[PDB]
């Protein structure tokens, strides 16, 4: 159901927004974990509601919340870049829905760039090589260039959600972040994908398929 499907989403977003309030005693790595899960959240429920004043409201939280985070754990230069990725991916997202990109392709694809964002922001902040940080940047981007063009289905959308959550839970511990608690926040962001998956069976189209 639409309705209960948004309500849940929602309530994820509280109880994220619940979690990076309770900041004082998290170190800069488990916040930027929250962060990203939270925008990842915001991107994923304005992909579910497809409306315009909620992709503006959703955007606008989204960049609210990478502010406050950058500045509280001391990386405020990286306001204006964060910002003009995070406008970019909002920007995509509605291009390919404009042009009928799959459900599918637009939930990887808004995955994959929250994850590339996120990760690194967490390079930057444990001080990793330049050289490091684009070894990881290349090797996600052709690992973009191939899901999108493998994405064709909902059950392909799914294992490749898995593989996705899989090898970057591995990057996040090899960066230092509890293993569980990486997981907790990962496990998070599958249920909300599930989530706006499963809307589009119903969206006018899928309905006109299965009636007839
Ligand atoms: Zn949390
Ligand atoms: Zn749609
Ligand atoms: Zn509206
Ligand atoms: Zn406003
Ligand atoms: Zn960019
Ligand atoms: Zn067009
Ligand atoms: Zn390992």
């Amino acid at each position: 159901s639409k309705e209960e499907i948004l309500e849940q989403l929602e309530k994820m977003v509280e109880e994220a927004k619940e979690e990076l309030k309770k900041a004082k005693d998290k170190s800069p790595l488990e916040l930027i974990l929250e962060t990203l899960t939270l925008i990842t959240l915001l991107s994923l429920l304005a992909i579910a509601k497809e409306d315009e004043e909620t992709w503006k409201k959703l955007l606008e939280e989204a960049l609210e919340t990478a502010e406050e985070t950058l500045k509280l754990v001391g990386l405020e230069e990286l306001i204006e870049e964060v910002k003009k990725e995070i406008k970019e991916l909002f920007d995509e997202l509605k291009k390919m829905i404009k042009e009928g990109e799959s459900k599918e392709k637009i939930i990887i694809y808004n995955i994959l760039k929250n994850f590339e964002l996120e990760i690194l922001l967490a390079m930057i902040e444990k001080g990793e090589k330049e050289e490091e940080i684009e070894k990881y940047r290349k090797k996600w981007e052709e690992k973009l260039k191939k899901y999108l063009e493998e994405v064709k289905t909902k059950e392909e959308a799914l294992k490749i959600l898995e593989e996705i959550l899989k090898e970057r839970k591995e990057e996040l511990e090899k960066l230092g972040i509890s293993k569980e608690l990486v997981e907790k926040h990962l496990e998070r962001i599958k249920k909300a994908a599930e989530l706006v998956l499963s809307m589009g069976s119903l969206e006018s189209s899928g309905l006109e398929v299965l009636f007839q």
